[PDB]
């Protein structure tokens, strides 16, 4: 009866967006492993852009999220088939190109982001405080 | 067997100190809730100082922490005697005066912060990369 679902990103200074994240990946299905997988400092530079924490630092927060059953770290950046088959995964689960081959296989799960709740945004509101 | 433990704070921007904290008191014995008391907007600036995130903010945050059982929010915020009967309490859990009648009475458990996890220090790093 028990699912696996993987979640993989930079998850980089997290924030009430990345839990409510996890937790809906989580709570997909009635009987879940949540996977996550952490993305490494190079790759992240190098692909998307600069990161603030190490992969240590992501890494060992993550494991204070009640949802986080188990942790890959670090995690490759491309998402294959041997992977899923490797670690027995049974959905990606992600926020919605590079996963129709995922969505061709029903192994697809749609994740939402929230706006708002993020830490450069608190700094904006520590800000205004000192508005000129 | 199991042991109510307790620990208030105003848990402004949670970090991985935060977090050690929480898990430091949820581990103090075998079997254990941990109850968080998450202290009020006005009563935080008042005695403290500025708070950064309200207390909706900074509850909905606690409520992904793995090692978080119950919270009470808000919380007051000096604990009396009488809070810790109306709650069932064991064990207060705090870092290390105002908790004397607590240790008097066995009922003080100290917890250690972290130094250096702490968001702000965070916003330093980003600026860094932009150091004249």
């Amino acid at each position: 009866k028990n699912v696996v679902i993987y979640a993989d990103g930079v998850y980089d200074m997290l924030h009430l967006g990345h839990m409510k994240q996890l937790e809906q990946a989580k709570k997909l299905f009635e009987n879940t492993t949540l996977i996550v997988g952490v993305t490494s400092d190079n790759e992240t530079k190098l692909f998307k852009g600069q990161v603030v924490q190490t992969l240590e630092e992501r890494t060992e927060t993550l494991k204070h999220i009640r949802w986080v059953d188990e942790i890959i770290s670090p995690c490759p950046w491309v998402v294959t088939p041997e992977f899923l088959e490797k670690y027995k995964i049974d959905y990606v689960a992600h926020d919605d190109d590079i996963y129709a081959w995922l969505k061709r296989a029903g192994k697809f799960k749609a994740t939402q982001r929230t706006e708002g709740v993020s830490t450069t945004d608190l700094i904006v509101r520590i800000l205004k405080n000192y508005e000129d």
